[PDB]
């Protein structure tokens, strides 16, 4: 019932529920010459919605918010990027003209900037180093370290148990790294830990592209990182 790759044309999104209040939204674009999916977060937020991440592009972006508004019928009106890559900043401006206020890190938004990435608006405070936690509405944002990229937060939704990993998290299904190039292969296993430390009582845990899960998914990202830097 979790929607894969080949069922998503690009352009259009996916929502999948979770739990009570809690979905993810799953979209698809091409990316050096192939197409993968990604997930984002929607978390009820009394009678509003917050957003984790993007759908990877404007037109994507467009297509949530469509979505959201069929399926959901409650307006979005924050959203937090986990990193600053594409596949999470990516869309920024669409939400900014549909009226949503978005977040990211300080260190995020420096690097979409280098980048030449869409900036979120406001910056969030209180997650500059290792270890850091912040209450954000319904969920809470963790800092675990450097992984995927040395801004990458994670994201929890306490009265659901859903853990978020973005994109320091792989699915299962997923045995190469592919694309680390912003990556930190040294702390990433570290990294992965603090968050096996700080909710280990994760019932549903969902990666940045693929198949939801459980905490195996913590372990299973530390050993296809290690597999890498061993060769
Ligand atoms: C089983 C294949 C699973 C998909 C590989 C993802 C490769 C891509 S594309 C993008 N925008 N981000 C990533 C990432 O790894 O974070
Ligand atoms: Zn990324
Ligand atoms: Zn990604």
């Amino acid at each position: 019932e979790y929607p894969t790759v080949s069922e998503i044309p690009v352009g259009e999104v996916r929502l999948y529920q979770i739990a009570d209040g809690v979905w993810s939204h799953i979209a698809t674009q091409s990316f050096d010459g192939a197409v993968y999916p990604s997930n984002g977060l929607i978390v009820r937020d009394g009678d509003e919605l917050l957003l984790i991440d993007t759908a990877w592009g404007a037109k994507n972006t467009a297509a949530l918010l469509a979505e959201i508004e069929k399926q959901i019928g409650l307006p979005v009106t924050r959203a937090v990027s986990t990193h600053f890559h594409d596949d999470r900043v990516g869309g920024v401006d669409v939400l900014r003209a549909a009226g949503v206020a978005t977040y990211a890190s300080p260190s995020t938004r420096r690097l979409a900037e280098v980048e030449g990435n869409e900036i979120p608006t406001h910056s969030l405070e209180g997650l500059s180093s290792s270890g850091d936690a912040v209450r954000f509405g319904p969920v809470e944002l963790f800092y675990p370290g450097a992984a995927h990229s040395t801004d990458n937060l994670v994201v929890y939704v306490p009265s659901a148990s859903v853990l978020y990993g973005g994109c320091a998290i792989y699915e299962l299904s997923r045995t190469s790294a592919g694309n680390v190039a912003d990556a930190d292969l040294a702390e990433w296993p570290t990294s992965i830990e603090r968050i096996q430390q700080h909710y280990p009582e994760a019932q549903f845990v969902i990666p940045g592209h693929g198949l939801p899960g459980g905490l195996d998914l913590l372990k299973h990202t530390t050993n296809v990182v290690k597999a890498h830097t061993n060769r």
